[PDB]
């Protein structure tokens, strides 16, 4: 099945999906001298203080973090967005080098990592109608640089031990994702899809400017996790990353001048 090797990679994702040559696919290049401030964004409402984080599972793909979705506890409203997007879970996007590992890229700059917040619009009910819908999800993307150690970080990073490989799970309550966000909330947005199978163009993406700065150390521990199974060959789980698709008929808009 699909994965991030030669033989399984984003390169053939089309013959199971053909939806990846599709005309709103992620992630994008955003070039910076093209995006058009649009004064008429609204400065985006990140709702996080009642967030309740249930578990982080390995998912043979990325690790996700997971939130109780089953009511408004930890919502996205404002900026381009109409209603109100519920947490259901983040994840991130990394390299094997600090050099690539992001999906977006700003300039053909390639970050270390991307954090994808992703949200789910209360209107459809559960994800799985509202991943149906082209306003069925918003995600905020995060872009992560090298540097100094990120304090929030270093909960997740830890607990990476126990979910070494495919299918395992562990306990992980009363984590903070606030701790995770830039200190500025000026972001760029364009319509787009998941930018894993099955790639589906139900994403307004919300992509912040301002990375986060985590040590060498911190992304070193994603890079020991394993894309395989349990007592199976080892395969470090690197560049899980789907890389620039085509712009074709869309606009990326600027929240700042
Ligand atoms: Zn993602």
């Amino acid at each position: 099945h699909w994965g991030y090797g030669k033989h399984n990679g984003p390169e053939h994702w089309h013959k199971d999906f053909p939806i990846a040559k599709g005309e709103r696919q992620s992630p994008v290049d955003i070039d910076t001298h093209t995006a058009k401030y649009d004064p008429s964004l609204k400065p985006l409402s990140v709702s996080y203080d009642q967030a309740t984080s249930l578990r982080i599972l390995n998912n043979g793909h990325a690790f996700n973090v997971e939130f109780d979705d089953s009511q408004d506890k930890a919502v996205l409203k404002g900026g381009p967005l109409d209603g109100t997007y519920r947490l259901i879970q983040f994840h991130f996007h990394w390299g094997s080098l600090d050099g690539q590992g992001s999906e977006h890229t700003v300039d053909k700059k390639k970050y270390a990592a991307e954090l994808h917040l992703v949200h789910w619009n209360t209107k459809y009910g559960d994800f799985g109608k509202a991943v149906q819908q082209p306003d069925g999800l918003a995600v905020l993307g995060i872009f992560l640089k090298v540097g100094s150690a990120k304090p929030g970080l270093q909960k997740v990073v830890d607990v990476l031990d126990s979910i070494k490989t495919k299918g395992k799970s562990a306990d992980f309550t009363n984590f903070d994702p606030r701790g995770l966000l830039p200190e500025s909330l000026d972001y760029w947005t364009y319509p787009g899809s998941l930018t894993t199978p099955p790639l589906l163009e139900c994403v307004t993406w919300i992509v912040l400017k301002e990375p986060i700065s985590v040590s060498s150390e911190q992304v070193l521990k994603f890079r020991k996790l394993n894309f395989n199974g349990e007592g199976e060959p080892e395969e470090l789980m690197v560049d899980n990353w789907r890389p620039a698709q085509p712009l074709k008929n869309r606009q990326i808009k600027a929240s700042f001048k």
